[PDB]
């Protein structure tokens, strides 16, 4: 995945993401809160949006978004990545622009 | 709850739990990604820790808690082996 | 200063000195009382002791010890600090543990 | 300096930049090559990039930069790394996303 980053920050992303200025901008990163979840980080009007992106027992993935609401699954990230680039999935603005380095 | 912060951004949220100084100080805040959602924040070793109340995100693998009141689920999280980093220890109240 | 634990109460800080166990366990903490004054708290023998330490309008600290003391200034409050790990200070034993985390 | 790492090869340090995927990730490390000499180690476009950094006779710090340039001298190595985060310095791309851990 370009535009997975292991290994860097919460601060680092979101200096990267923020340098950007496009809403859209976007990256994953590895949670720092907790191990082995993932963070899908967004730019909107100067704001980072973090949604945690994680995998249940047989591997599938999915973003977590407005609590209480069923997720949509995907097997490969990106296709969850693909899915995400279209309105009305739940986070604040589509991904549009991947940061891959 | 009086750990809960409303309106107050995850910097000023971070500001305070760092200016404790303790391993286990703890607060409630807003989610500034997901409206509705709250964040409990947790210092440990400098860094702090987030996870979503919205029930609380925690590691996988754990059993996930359900609470009619927030003050029991920060109850529930003062003790060991509940999925955080550290237990919640040192109350951010103002 | 690491031993300055600021935004927890009288209660938090004390509870915590409490849990060491240890004569000479000390903490710095805000004042409940007079905004802009800080409390020096020391475990003796099961109980806290507060000592009121603050800055002056010119920068100096000095903390309000035993009555018939010299009170002294200092620059700087970590030397403030070292100086109270000394015997004969006014307090009721010397500063031994710093309580930092 | 939060970026050095001592007492890690330079595999692990390649490995750990690569993984990060940024352009302008860098860190110190220990050199394999010469007792006592660091490499300053750089991701830019997939490659590494490997500058000698040593200490004089006298205690100044340089990085072996491109032929041609002019050699700057740093007594403190944080200085050293300052100056690197600015373009023109000699480096195939500034130096931008310490890696601290």
């Amino acid at each position: 995945v370009a535009v997975y980053h292991g290994k860097i920050s919460r601060e680092t992303g979101e200096k990267l993401l923020l340098a950007t200025g496009l809403d859209g901008s976007y990256l994953l990163r590895d949670s720092e809160s907790v191990p082995g979840v993932y963070c899908l980080c967004v730019l909107y009007h100067g704001y980072i949006y973090t949604y945690r992106v994680s995998q249940t027992e047989t591997g599938s993935w999915s973003a977590e978004t407005a609590p209480g609401v069923h997720k949509r699954y995907f097997r490969k990230i990106k296709n969850l990545i693909s899915a995400f680039q279209k309105p009305d999935q739940g986070i604040v603005i589509p991904l549009q622009y991947p940061v891959e380095k």
